[PDB]
C-alpha cells in the first residue's frame, strides 16, 4: 500500500475534462471509456516546486499509479498509449487541482 506521499491531498471532485488529442481516434479511443476514470486527482502544494512543468508530471504519475496497480497486481503491465490515454485525463484534472492554488500562487489566476 502507500501512506507517506509527503505533503499530497485527494481534493474534491470534477467532471469529466475535454482533451481534442490530435486525432480523430484518439479523441474517441478515450472518451468510450471515460467513465471508467475517477472524479479526483491526488496533488501537493506549489511553493515552487520545480515549476507546473516538473510538479504536474510527478501529479500524474501518482494517480495513474493507482490505475495501474488495480491492474498489474495482476500482470496485464500498461503500454505507452494506454497510460498517455488515462494521462491526458489526469493532466486536465491535476491542471484545475492546482489552479484553486494558483489563483493565490500568483496573483489571479484567472479560469
Amino acid at each position: 500500500v502507500v501512506g507517506g506521499l509527503g505533503g499530497y491531498m485527494l481534493g474534491s471532485a470534477m467532471s469529466r475534462p475535454l482533451i481534442h488529442f490530435g486525432s480523430d481516434y484518439e479523441d474517441r479511443y478515450y472518451r468510450e471509456n471515460m467513465y471508467r476514470y475517477p472524479n479526483q486527482v491526488y496533488y501537493r502544494p506549489v511553493d515552487q516546486y520545480s515549476n507546473q512543468n516538473s510538479f504536474v508530471h510527478d501529479c500524474v504519475n501518482i494517480t495513474v499509479k493507482q490505475h495501474t496497480v488495480t491492474t498489474t497486481t495482476k500482470g496485464e503491465n500498461f503500454t505507452e498509449t494506454d497510460v498517455k490515454m488515462i494521462e491526458r485525463v489526469v493532466e486536465q484534472m491535476c491542471i484545475t487541482q492546482y489552479q484553486k492554488e494558483y489563483e493565490a500562487y500568483a496573483q489571479r489566476g484567472a479560469s
